């Protein structure tokens, strides 16, 4: 199955109490697959609140999203955690679940050594027997891996490529000069344009939850060189992203949802639970201005 | 119960699988008590390898820690995660265990506001009733609370003080200056004695496990205003840290337990798990050095 | 003068005691002109090592370098200081010379609040009656201005827009999008297509002493839309700065200028003064790799 | 002569046009001797607002500082610059002038390599003949020189040792251990208790200046010993530096020596040249609590 293209990074319904909400949850994944015709999911990564939850969740998590997506789309399985043994408990469920391939943020909180960070992923790939997708988020991990670093860990023939989170555009090309059969997916849907002119093959991102119209065109646009009208839907774009970032980012996303009737429910503490009611007028001004 | 003074954090000893091993993490209980004279016992810590296992690990090295010291010495238990819900658990156990009080390092990985890190205080609080002993560890974490979010933090009762691990020396003063009963205890061993200087009302050191007789000699000699001979002390103790630092500081305190009859084990995966011999060689000599 | 495009940032031939060369800079101009084809020079930038100067040593260089250009191309004068009257004095000057804009790195050292930064700006275009171009640095200069900050600096008329040197597309996008009719040069040469792609209106960089050519290419075929043949040049473009950098940036140009038979002469002091002869060998292989 | 102790970071007085007030100047020189009665000034460093000046004016400063204070105290001058030029010229001219020792900021603005750093200090030493003091200022530098770096510089007997501007007390523990012959001074006055319990051997600061009588009993207090009543000072000390960081640091301490009948004149632009009338009030009150 194809992993190029634009993929969600699944967001997730949660009831008052923090508990999961099963039926949010399935709209979730049938507006991204019919409404915003996303190549795929990735499910279980940070948009997801995924780091928020217990194993016992995220694995319901990954079970609900692959039973309502069944075979239409391409899922990947975001497993990593500082704790390796859940990362292979997960990683081996979602593979037994059918999901594509396994994706894992580098270890954090503690200080890893490169080859430990290489051992880890080593970990997961034999005791899993998938695909990895090996995922940067420099601004939450504080962790930065060098083109030669990136080298090591593609000595393990089944890691496809990096979720690139990092705003370092030299990385970027550099990495796709040096292995151009591996895969970059960008992780930042602002500079999306920048990203598809560096040739990524995909996109894995928050926002595409409610506007993965526009981050089709952006992307498809680009790689065929119609940069003048790229760039005017990336401006509209980014007046969004902007107005979803100062409204608070998972929240605002989950009411431009509700507001088209997907069930989104609350976020997770300790992050805000809903929005005030100043908060609620403004995500309607977005919704409005932007996405009608 | 007294929560002054000298508290090593907690080492847990490993099997080669990373399952706990308890003979051994009693072994370690057991000379911290009787052969280190540390005041108390920090539980479930960066240095116990705590964000690295599963919640019934946790739970289970609460359980044993506790039934091993009783009540000789005072115990704290760090209940802190990502998720909340797990860290209510943790805190309700470790309150119903009899733990003095409870400590919860700020919310990571996601960047928290300050109202969610407060709440995410106050429900610990609220759900079990015990006292909360805040944990700040900015270099790991990126979270930086200034003297007037402390204050707003403090305005619950049940908030004691602050283990203190930034190493900004400015702030430490004004807080102290600010809240001059609340409590601070030094999370920096290589940095105790200017900390002791300004008054801090104890130390939270992963060091005090193999280097306990030292860290006590330092603290209360520069209460006493014996600055020479702290600064002597201070001077030996940090060519002992140096040392475990440059040849990996679990480990090397682990193999310097070894070196005294206590069984302390493996590290746990993602961490590398024992020492290369050369490395082994480094730490006998630390121990020829500084601790014969 | 029309100011979009490409423009070198002049280095400078100095002398093995540091004076000025004017024969060695005359060629370097010269070479700019007629070799590299640049639209301009931007004269007493980083890469002019215009802050290891004098103010009589800049002003030397200003007049040699008119002198020699002429009226064939553009030129922007660099005339900022942590000394507000030397960069006065210099922007009457370089005025007075008839230079097409002056430009000034933001104040740095100190941490100037940004009210101190506008009247910086304010004052040296009150004081020359020349246009301005604000000179955005953060990596040396450890300063961040925002999109509502740059439109407080664009409130003065004379302000023609910014040389962008941080890596934030996201910043840049946004710029763009607020103030549409305000130019940006781009001022990182190794991510010139990224930042072509969102409609930078022309860069000022240091490689094009040498790569003016490719230089050239990449930007007008970026605006062409024709990306795959923007990237192949980028590349092999990113394959000569990824050396250039490791083997030492601005001597390593002045090498690649000397083996085309210019003058370029040593580095100043406190920067090393010339390549050990290893890295004039590797200089020499890039030379036969990149610029044959 | 001795350069242990208490130094001033000498304030310089301007007039509205920026030109240098000798008159103030000298009143300030002689309320530092008199009134705070420092072991010595250090003359030309950032609290001069040093790097706003020509050389010429820096040259007219050093002057008038010696002609002032004669042979009654010890005077250090700062001579660093991006220019190492002018930084020999700076330190010959001082060193003439009968300076007890030289002292130089790192180079800064470009990056550069250790072994450039040892080279400028090593040809300012060379021309002048005079001792050195090495400066470290890492939070407006953003340069970080470690324990063995220190040691290379330290081969050059010349070099007497660092005025410490980093907040990194392991560090500072770890200069004094392996170079217990070379001095330390320290560059923070709102951490003087704890540099002093780790045996600094001296500090150049700003706010001794208005505070040199506090900031006196802080330092000899510690170094006898006597850790409650240092601490209390240092911390009456703190709520001062606080609200003069608050209200603008070197206004506000000129604000505070104009009240004491100081002409210590306007700040030179592009810092705020003068308080509005508010922070005149404010400082007015700092004076009533803290210097009255």
């Amino acid at each position: 199955k194809n992993l190029k293209g634009i993929f969600s990074a699944l967001l997730v319904s949660f009831n008052a109490d923090g508990s999961i909400n099963e039926k949010g949850l399935r709209q979730i994944v049938r507006y991204n697959i019919d409404k915003m015709k996303v190549d795929g999911l990735y499910v279980g990564g940070s948009t997801g609140e995924n780091f928020m939850l217990s194993t016992e969740e995220k694995k319901e998590i990954f079970r609900i999203a692959k039973d309502e997506a069944k075979d239409e789309i391409a899922l990947i399985a975001q497993v990593g955690s500082v704790n390796l043994q859940e990362a292979i408990e997960l990683g081996k469920y979602a593979t037994e679940l059918g999901y594509d391939s396994l994706s894992a943020v580098t270890p954090f909180y503690y200080k890893f050594s490169f080859p430990e960070i290489k051992h880890y992923y080593d970990s997961i790939i034999e005791a899993t027997g998938n695909y990895m997708i090996v995922y940067s988020i420099p601004f939450l991990t504080g962790v930065n891996i060098g083109v030669e670093q990136f080298g090591e860990l593609y000595k393990n023939p089944k890691v496809l490529g990096v979720k690139f989170t990092a705003g370092d555009f030299y990385l970027l090309e550099r990495l796709k000069k040096a292995y151009p059969n591996h895969l970059i997916w960008a992780g930042f849907d602002e500079m999306m344009l920048p990203a598809a002119s560096l040739g990524v093959d995909g996109a894995i991102g928050s926002t595409f939850n409610v506007n993965g119209v526009r981050a089709r065109q952006i992307f498809e646009l680009t790689q065929a060189g119609k940069l003048k009208e790229a760039l005017e839907i990336q401006h509209v774009t980014n007046d969004l992203i902007e107005g979803i970032l100062a409204n608070g980012l998972y929240l605002t996303i989950k009411e431009l949802l509700k507001l088209d009737g997907v069930e989104a429910g609350y976020c997770r503490e300790p992050m805000t639970k809903e929005l005030s009611s100043e908060k609620v007028a403004f995500a309607k001004e977005l919704k409005a201005k932007y996405l009608s």
